[PDB]
This record gives structure tokens, sequence and C-alpha cells, in this order.
């Protein structure tokens, strides 16, 4: 039933053990954390230095620790509930970066983690601020693919898009001319769903900050978008 504060269980001993140079020792720190949360069942939104600890292992050199960290982020979302919207900018956005991993199973696990958080937070906290746009901006074709494909999926479930959604459009426009075809394809797929919220006038105008050639063709398929909303 009740919610415990677990930040008293996130010892300085434990933090450093998560950041050890031996991966088997780092795994010990994550095992305890996983057990702390499971044994708690439901927790308060204050988790001490654990965000800082988990942020680091999202980029671990051993990919089964990235994976255990994602599973721990998933169980955190469930154990904490909507209060986890508090950790979106500092902890949740680093999950998005994991979408740039070259291994599909790692990318798949990132997406499943982000979705698990979205269930408790809803999409608004993710779209607010330049933070997401900053990620999409990155010239990683795995991260662009997955992120755009994520937005294609989530946007049609929104009736309160923040002003800050416009921030993604310059980078959305990059992706329509990305080197990678899969990226170009998911940028195309996200075109309608951006317009639905931003309107055609903001979209077309935003093509003005493009080179003549790009601005030219972007508007073309931007007009094919006016077929649907």
């Amino acid at each position: 039933l009740p919610r415990t504060e677990i930040s008293d269980k996130i010892t300085s001993e434990l933090v450093s053990k998560i950041g050890d140079k031996n991966w088997k020792i780092r795994k010990e720190g994550l095992d305890e954390v996983a057990g702390i949360i499971n044994d708690a069942k439901f927790i308060q939104p204050n988790i001490g230095e654990l965000p800082t600890a988990l942020k680091g292992r999202l980029n671990d050199s051993n990919k089964i620790l990235v994976q255990q960290t994602l599973n721990i982020l998933q169980q955190l979302a469930v154990a904490m509930g909507p209060n986890i919207k508090q950790h979106v900018k500092n902890l949740g956005i680093p999950i998005i970066t994991v979408l740039g991993d070259s291994k599909n199973n790692v990318r798949a696990a990132a997406l499943a983690t982000v979705n698990a958080w979205a269930e408790q937070t809803g999409m608004k906290e993710w779209l607010e601020g330049e933070d997401l746009s900053e990620e999409l901006k990155k010239e990683n074709p795995f991260l662009r693919q997955e992120l755009l494909g994520w937005l294609a999926e989530k946007l049609p479930t929104l009736r309160s898009t923040p002003t800050d959604l416009i921030l993604c459009v310059p980078h959305l426009y990059s992706c329509l001319e990305d080197r990678n075809g899969d990226v170009r394809k998911k940028a195309q797929d996200a075109l309608p769903f951006f317009m639905m919220h931003l309107g055609y006038e903001k979209m077309a105008k935003a093509t003005g900050k493009l080179k003549p050639t790009s601005k030219d063709q972007v508007l073309a398929m931007l007009e094919k978008a006016k077929v649907n909303m």
C-alpha cells in the first residue's frame, strides 16, 4: 500500500559502487537498487543521488548494464507513478539518447523505457523545452529514426501541444534530407502529425530558414501533407 522514501537507502557507498571501474561491481550496485525498489513496491519521488548514478550507466561500456539500467528506469516509473515527471528532464532525456545505440535490442529497450515513463507522465513534459529538439538535432540516424517514429506514434494522442513543439521542426526538416533513408522515411511519416498541431502556416514559414533548394522541396511534400489535416 504505502510509499517509502528510499533516498536513505541510496548510500554514498552505493553510488560510488555503481560507478566502479569493474563492471561486476557496478552490477552489484544496480542489483541492490533494483531490489530496493522491488522491496519498496511504491516510492516517494525523492531518490537522492540515484539519478546521477543511473545517468552514467545509460552509457556503460557493458551493454547488459545499459539494459539493467533501463529495466530499473522502467520499474522506477511504475514504483513512483506520475511524480516521475520530476525526473524527465534530468533522467528521462538521457534515455532518449540511448535511442542512438547501434544495436536494435538496445534501441528497442530504450523506446520501451521512454514509453513506460510516458504512461505515467503523459507526453507534455517530454515536449516542453528545447531538450527533445536538442536530441533530434544530433546527427545520429538511429536516434533520429527512433525519435521521429516515436513522435509519429505519440502525437496523435495529444490535444494540448506546448508552444515548444515548433522547436523540433528545423531538425525535422534536416531529417527529410538525412543521409539515411530510414530517417527520411520517418521524418516523412511525422509530417502530418506535426501539422495537425502546429498548422500549415508555421510549418511553411519555418521552411524559410532553409536553403532555396531544400525550402523548395520541403514545401512540396509539406503540401502533400495538406491532404490530411
